[PDB]
């Protein structure tokens, strides 16, 4: 809980179902420096009880660090709450894959799959369920390092095309329904940011899933990769993969990436890679 007077919103970065994200500046009290931060200002007013719930839930998730999960760094208790996290200059992975649609290699796509599975497995080990995993909620720290944002905002504050059937029908959320959203997240990556079930209304999604219909195989995917996605969308939650199995599977694929993804010109920066690490 920090003083609102210390944070200044300077530029809009985007928005989600709960708020507007800004690139902000932190000016510590007594100081003249401006430290860049990311601020999400919630659209709806919230009760002090709901603010305490956000802080408590963030305190438990952030008790231990995980390199692939964003932690809530601070909060400003204004008219509407302002959540503060580390600024990710590269924005979200959904926008990143759309921008680099002609320059993304199989090695990067497969590593991002491992990283998201590692961040999701960390939440599962802590018995925490995200409820809103999507490529828009995976942020890019560097092209080699992605992190999941917005943990717990869904439960505390509806993305039908990312939800497991049991979640659509009964608002049931488990680690296995997060696995279903992981499959959809992978499908967005593998199609370079396509919209799932494009042209199908959200009201028809449950029935479409009930008939056996699923997202199609992205052109770059071998059957081995698509089969893992399909298993994430099994009606029976217990038949879907576990995040630790997904980690193993995608990590195996990442060690020989051209055997699992076929991308045009895949075979074609070392200094930038080194500098990203050093910085
Ligand atoms: C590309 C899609 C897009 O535009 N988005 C807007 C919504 C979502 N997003 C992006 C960012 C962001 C952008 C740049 N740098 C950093 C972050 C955020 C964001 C911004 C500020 C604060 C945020 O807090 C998320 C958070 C993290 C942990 C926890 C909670 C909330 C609540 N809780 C209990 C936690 O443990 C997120 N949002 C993509």
């Amino acid at each position: 809980i920090l003083k609102e007077t210390e944070f200044k919103k300077i530029k809009v970065l985007g928005s989600g179902a709960f708020g507007t994200v800004y690139k902000g500046l932190w000016i510590p009290e007594g100081e003249k420096v401006k430290i860049p931060v990311a601020i999400k200002e919630l659209r709806e007013a919230t009760s002090p009880k709901a603010n305490k719930e956000i802080l408590d839930e963030a305190y438990v998730m952030a008790s231990v660090d995980n390199p692939h999960v964003c932690r809530l760094l601070g909060i400003c208790l204004t008219s509407t709450v302002q959540l503060i996290t580390q600024l990710m200059p590269f924005g979200c992975l959904l926008d990143y894959v759309r921008e680099h649609k002609d320059n993304i290699g199989s090695q990067y796509l497969l590593n991002w799959c491992v990283q998201i599975a590692k961040g999701m497995n960390y939440l599962e080990d802590r018995r925490l369920v995200h409820r809103d995993l999507a490529a828009r909620n995976v942020l890019v720290k560097t092209p080699q390092h992605v992190k999941i944002t917005d943990f717990g905002l869904a439960k505390l504050l509806v993305p039908i095309k990312w939800m497991a059937l049991e979640s659509i029908l009964h608002r049931i959320y488990t680690h296995q329904s997060d696995v279903w959203s992981y499959g959809v997240t992978v499908w967005e990556l593998m199609t370079f940011g396509s919209k799932p079930y494009d042209g199908i209304p959200a009201s028809e999604i449950s029935s479409i899933l009930e008939k056996g219909e699923r997202l199609p195989q992205p052109p770059i995917c071998t059957i081995d990769v698509y089969m893992i996605m399909r298993k994430c969308w099994m009606i029976d939650a217990d038949s879907r993969p576990k995040f630790r199995e997904l980690i193993i599977e995608f990590s195996k694929m990442a060690r020989d990436p051209q055997r699992y993804l076929v991308i045009q010109g895949d075979e074609r920066s070392p200094t930038d890679s080194n500098f990203y690490r050093a910085l």
